[PDB]
């Protein structure tokens, strides 16, 4: 996350960290307690025998007893086209189930083909890149961002920081979009590098898939 501000510790406890033995490398969102949604892109071109689902994490820096960790039992996908960046949607089962308490909770999604309309107020989060140079962040972050329909496809839920240049980053992909307290999106791609300025940042739209999730979690 590029200009944002330091989450308070454990402000939204369905907030995900998968990492691989060197650490931190996409975000997911709790939606079951054994079941992680993420970016498909997250798990495209890596071991998921090896990936660990962080759930209850503030600070990655620091050993944090609040943690909570699980493995990667098995992968669901919706049609993920890398090259079109489309469906950039995955559910995660994990080999347990998480202990539901103040530091890790379920999120809430929105209603089966809900969308947003332009001027929408939202918080992006993630442990991203800090800066169009500045590496991952040790404490979780979150930024306000806008709906945008506008250099936005309509499968896309797209956000927009005016009067300044601040977005999402490398590492942020698969974090969740929280708008009127729903997961609408998932973070998935950015244009013309981190916070441009010109090109929206660009989220899995969560609403469209709403009826393929609870297929899964039940
Ligand atoms: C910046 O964002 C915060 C938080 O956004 C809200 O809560 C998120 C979880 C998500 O549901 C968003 O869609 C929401 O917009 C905003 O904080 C709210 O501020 C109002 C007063 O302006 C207050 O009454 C609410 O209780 C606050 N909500 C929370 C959960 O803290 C804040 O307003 C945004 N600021 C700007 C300028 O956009």
């Amino acid at each position: 996350i590029v200009g944002g501000r330091r989450a308070r510790p454990h402000a939204w406890p369905f907030m995900v960290s998968l990492q691989l033995r060197g650490g931190h490398f996409c975000g997911a969102t709790l939606i079951a307690p054994n079941f992680v949604m993420s970016a498909a892109h997250c798990v495209a071109n890596v071991n998921v025998r090896a990936v660990r689902v962080v759930l209850g994490a503030h600070n990655l820096s620091r050993r944090e007893p609040t943690r909570q960790v699980f493995a990667v039992q098995r992968i669901f996908e919706n049609g993920y086209d890398p090259v079109n960046l489309l469906n950039d949607i995955v559910i995660l089962q994990l080999n347990g189930s998480a202990t539901i308490n103040a530091n890790v909770q379920v999120a809430q999604l929105p209603a089966q083909g809900r969308r947003l309309g332009n001027g929408v107020q939202c918080l992006a989060m993630g442990w991203g890149l800090l800066g169009r140079n500045r590496g991952i962040a040790s404490v979780l972050q979150e930024l306000n961002v806008t709906v945008v329909t506008s250099l936005c496809r309509r499968s896309n839920v797209c956000t927009l920081v005016r009067g300044r240049q601040a977005g999402v980053c490398f590492g942020d992909s698969g974090s969740p979009l929280v708008c009127n307290g729903l997961i609408h999106g998932i973070a998935s791609f950015v244009r013309g590098g981190c916070a441009s300025g010109l090109y929206p940042d660009a989220f899995a739209p969560v609403a469209q898939f709403v009826n393929w999730i609870d297929s899964i979690i039940q």
